[PDB]
C-alpha cells in the first residue's frame, strides 16, 4: 500500500489479442499472400486485453480519431489485477 | 523440425500505460492503441511479427486472411533466433 504508491507510475505493456492458434513449423513455410489462418475465438465473444502477458480484462474494438482503441467490457477487481501481475 | 506446434497470435495493437491507470480502470474504460485503422492486424508466431492481414469470419469463428508476409527464408530466421 505504503509499497503501492512507489509503483503507480511503472509503464506496463497492454497487448489486445483477437485470437490465438497454433500450426506446424511446415505450415508457417507454406503460408502464403491470402493464407487465412483460423482463430479459437467465436464471433460474439470480446477481445482479449493482456498486461504484460496476464489476462485481466476483455472488450470490444472502437475507433479513437485514427487509431483502433478497446471498450472494457469485462475486467477483474482491481485486486485481482495486482495479485497477477506479482505472479 | 517440420511437425513442430507453434504458438500463432494476432493482436489488434499494442499500448503502454502506469499501474495507476491499470488499476483505475472500469467497464466502459477505453484503451486507445498504436495501430491506425487502416492497417491490417499483427500475425505473431512465437511472439515474432511474420505477417499482417485483415479479419475474416469463417462460420463462427474470427480468422484473418493474410496481405502482407516476409519471406519463407526470414520466417525461419525469426523463429530461430
Amino acid at each position: 500500500s505504503d509499497k503501492l504508491e512507489l509503483l503507480l507510475d511503472i509503464p506496463l505493456k497492454v497487448t489486445v489479442e483477437l485470437g490465438r492458434t497454433r500450426m506446424t513449423l511446415k505450415r508457417v513455410l507454406e503460408m502464403i499472400h491470402g493464407s487465412i489462418i483460423e482463430l479459437d475465438k467465436l464471433t460474439g465473444e470480446p477481445v482479449d486485453i493482456l498486461v504484460n502477458g496476464k489476462l485481466i480484462a476483455r472488450g470490444e474494438v472502437v475507433v479513437i480519431d485514427e487509431n483502433f482503441g478497446v471498450r472494457i467490457t469485462e475486467i477483474v477487481s482491481p485486486k485481482e489485477r495486482l495479485e497477477l501481475l506479482n505472479e
